[PDB]
């Protein structure tokens, strides 16, 4: 799809349009305080090369970085998350796909209501892309998951295994 990132709030100031992954927005955008997501699902990153804090944006209007739960106006790379028509993920109690496992094909806002573990230590993203959230109801630190193996929580960019919720990356329109 396409996303337009603006240096000032309210879709004001200098801006830059992306249609694909961009690993270093720094020459083209000195800060980001609003965004318009016309189409697609996007992950914004605080640092270049898809690192630092992550923020999931779907289509729609974001007049402040707080509306994507952004903690600062730093946005220095972004990913266009490939569309998927189906979603399936396996979440594991322990590293390397060991221990008890819970499987999802739908969103889960309250992981601890379905799984009696505060942590997920590995997971397997069989179908579609997801966003994993530190806290229930899609809050806290966010980690983009794309199809593939995640043998350790460090493989999704986390410094611990805390998980409270997870959502499918779906374009709503």
């Amino acid at each position: 799809g396409k996303i337009t990132l603006y240096e000032d709030r309210g879709f004001q100031g200098r801006h830059y349009e992306c249609s694909s992954d961009h690993p270093n927005l720094q020459p083209y955008l000195s800060r980001c305080n609003s965004a318009r997501v016309d189409s697609g699902c996007w992950m914004l990153y605080e640092q270049p090369n898809y690192s630092g804090l992550q923020y999931f944006l779907r289509r729609g209007d974001y007049a402040d970085h707080q509306q994507w739960m952004g903690l600062s106006d730093s946005v220095r790379s972004c990913r266009l998350i490939p569309h998927s028509g189906s979603h399936r993920i396996r979440l594991y109690e322990r590293e390397d796909y060991r221990g008890q496992m819970i499987e999802f094909t739908e969103d889960c806002s309250m992981l601890q209501d379905r799984f009696r573990f505060n942590e997920i230590h590995s997971l397997n993203v069989l179908e579609g892309s997801w966003v994993l959230y530190e806290l229930s109801n899609y809050r806290g630190r966010q980690y983009l998951l794309m199809p593939g193996d995640y043998r350790r929580y460090q493989d999704w960019g986390a410094t611990n295994a805390r998980v409270g919720s997870l959502r499918r990356v779906i374009d709503f329109s």
